[PDB]
């Protein structure tokens, strides 16, 4: 008997984040809580279909012109459009001079998996992988995949996580900028970075773009939470525009995975700002070639639901109301949470807590003291010390409470 | 001003049939049809949304109990286990044996695209990328530029149409088979060869398998017409079935774009066959890894459909009708598109034009024909002779077979 051909094929190490989930769902365990993946949840701990989604939805589901028909390949024109503005602003310049492209993309992943494929073929010379690709410390574990999988040899880091400051290491940041081989590729989170909930000032981000600009660093943007950050969509988007309107080149991987709550219908969009108009047609028509080998042309429901709602203007600012909802209700269990740990006089300060935005906290937590939570306590999160914000609720606000300072007590 | 980071990429050259469909649009004559259309189309040249899936749709439209959460990486549960099971049939004995693994992807490129990816890394050694890849001489164009795309260096082509006899060159075809070097792998179009219409018989595919078998050939099957190409869902697989009872491991690429008329839903299943159950689990972990940086999970729309309507026996029934619709429609063109040739006494043969199955047909047309037809008839095809069926409806039926009927005589 010929052996099979999947004889010697190894077992992968698992996705931790999406392991976790099935790992907590499996738990019956009945003080679980699930402080892993940054995905919303209401105060009775349910996932929230945003109601003008569901508004939306209904909407499309009774809209009788539409059909199934393959879209182009990169994408719903209309999505792509209102994706793009949604970023740059109505009056951006660049919009202005039409010197902008996008191409809907499967999630914020797929925007940054197309974009790194575009990279090491074009930029910086015909099919250089030896760019080097620079990302935040810590950072999002996909970013390297990605990048790595993309072909890129040379995937560095830039310090931005001051341990004991608990805070940006703005000089550590800027020495790593000034010491980059120009032309290096930056991988910058627009707003609400993951895993720390630190993004830098307004005054920080200019002197970040000062050396950028220097040096001629390109900025990759990556904008998942755009309005998780301040509750404010346009507030949170600054960053990237002011990049823009300081002339840069760049790319912005966008998401609505979050902002829309659409998780699993993948809708996502590469920005891509260039110096004149033509520039963009040439890069879309390469942007095509890559797509056509990856999934040929990206699905509708997700796209058509964003276009429908950022296209009109009453649906638009119902959006907003909904993304405000969200934001506030993490700042609320922000509070609580830390409240709480200072009442149980838990060792440390943990003002972080109410220091931090976004979904996410960087707790602080020793290793050691997850796998106790995880094991012990039934408390999900990352092996970082990373917890989702939203996970918490006013009913299971006391338990974790309660575990987190005991794991801080006892486990050293 | 410094040069764009964008000014050498440049313009990718753009495909034929996009032109092609272009200047159709742009024609005036009220005579004008399209061959080179490349979806359903009913008698009245139009889309066609199924009614079951409207149907469908209308369910989950109204089902409050769904929300949108992040799938895990491998896709929705139910729509893997209904895809391989349409596949391989409920009473397989991969099935039983517990040696079939199921990846959700986008459309039949997302699954080509990742078993490409898998194979690059881990088949006949680690990231060997020289073993040869074959595909069929002609193809479907993106069948070449998904292996490339995946770090395939050597693509082969196989014998196949054969030209003079406008069929099947099985000897040709066997050549190359006893050729190849062992473990080479070959992609097969399960039913409806794309483009030519041209299949094997279950006879030939026997000698075809036989040659496989002995020299370690491995089996990538490409699926997108199951049930859509006779009306029948079992004779449609019968290839695939026939390799699995001979106990093949093999993948096979499935697409529920054409059967279920959902194009731009982009639901495809990736299939594995392996020897032995353990190794499933390591496969589909490399899967994980794989998916993880193309697409990170994948969308729910579309697998939601295809789940709901194969898991609900009066739904099943309802679909298995809106297919037989769909294959009758083209079985029809074809007979009377021959009938008409052959009352013409069109000079040739032109039983190919009925033995050939699925939307597509290699006609036999040389260039010149095509440009004559296209030029002087304002008939829109392939300068390969392709058209598709769908583009005849009982209306046209004349004008065309009238039109073929010239260019052969006056051309030819
Ligand atoms: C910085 C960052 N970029 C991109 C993405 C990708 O979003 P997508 O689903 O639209 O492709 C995430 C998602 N991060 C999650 C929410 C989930 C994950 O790891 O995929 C998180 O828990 O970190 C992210 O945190």
């Amino acid at each position: 008997a010929p052996p099979s051909v999947f004889a010697e094929v190894p077992q992968a190490q698992p996705v931790l984040v999406f392991k976790l989930i099935a790992d907590f769902r499996e738990d019956p365990d009945p003080r679980k809580v699930n402080l892993g993946v940054g995905a919303y949840r209401t105060d009775d701990c349910q996932p929230w279909v945003l109601p003008v989604v569901r508004k939306v939805e209904q909407r499309i589901a009774n809209n009788s012109s539409l059909n199934h028909e393959y879209l182009p390949i990169l994408g719903l024109a209309e999505f792509r459009t209102c994706a793009s503005r949604l970023a740059l602003g109505d009056d951006s310049p660049a919009l202005q001079e039409k010197r902008v492209g996008g191409v809907q993309s499967l999630g914020g992943t797929g925007a940054l998996r197309i974009g790194a494929e575009f990279l090491a073929r074009w930029y910086n010379g015909t099919n250089n992988k030896d760019t080097p690709v620079y990302v935040s410390s810590p950072t999002w574990e996909n970013h390297n995949g990605v990048f790595t999988t993309a072909g890129f040899k040379d995937i560095r880091s830039y310090r931005y996580w001051d341990t004991e400051k608990r805070g940006l290491d703005l000089q550590g940041f800027l020495s790593d900028l000034e010491n980059a081989p120009e032309f290096s590729i930056f991988v910058l989170h627009a707003c609400a970075h993951n895993p720390t909930g630190t993004d830098p000032t307004p005054e920080q981000w200019k002197q970040i773009a000062s050396v950028m600009k220097r040096r001629f660093l390109f900025p990759f943007f990556d904008s998942a939470y755009q309005g998780f950050a301040s509750g404010n969509l346009e507030k949170d988007a600054w960053a990237i525009r002011y990049f823009v309107s300081e002339g840069f080149e760049l790319f912005c991987a966008q998401s609505f995975s979050k902002n829309f709550g659409l998780y699993n219908e993948r809708v996502g969009n590469l920005t891509v700002v260039a110096k004149e108009p033509d520039s963009i047609l040439r890069v879309l028509s390469q942007m095509q070639k890559i797509v056509r080998v990856t999934w040929s042309n990206p699905p509708a429901q997700g796209a058509r639901i964003v276009a429908r709602t950022l296209s009109d203007p009453e649906l638009f600012h119902e959006w907003t109301g909904n993304v405000k909802t969200m934001a506030d209700r993490i700042l609320s269990m922000r509070s609580e949470l830390r409240a709480r740990l200072e009442a149980l006089k838990t060792p440390g300060t943990w003002n972080h807590i109410t220091d931090q935005i976004g979904m996410f906290s960087f707790t602080g937590l020793n290793p050691k003291q997850v796998e106790y939570l995880i094991n012990q306590k039934h408390i999900y999160l990352l092996p970082s010390g990373r917890i989702n914000m939203c996970g918490l609720t006013t009913k299971n606000l006391d338990y974790v409470a309660t575990s987190i300072h005991e794991a801080v007590t006892k486990i050293q």
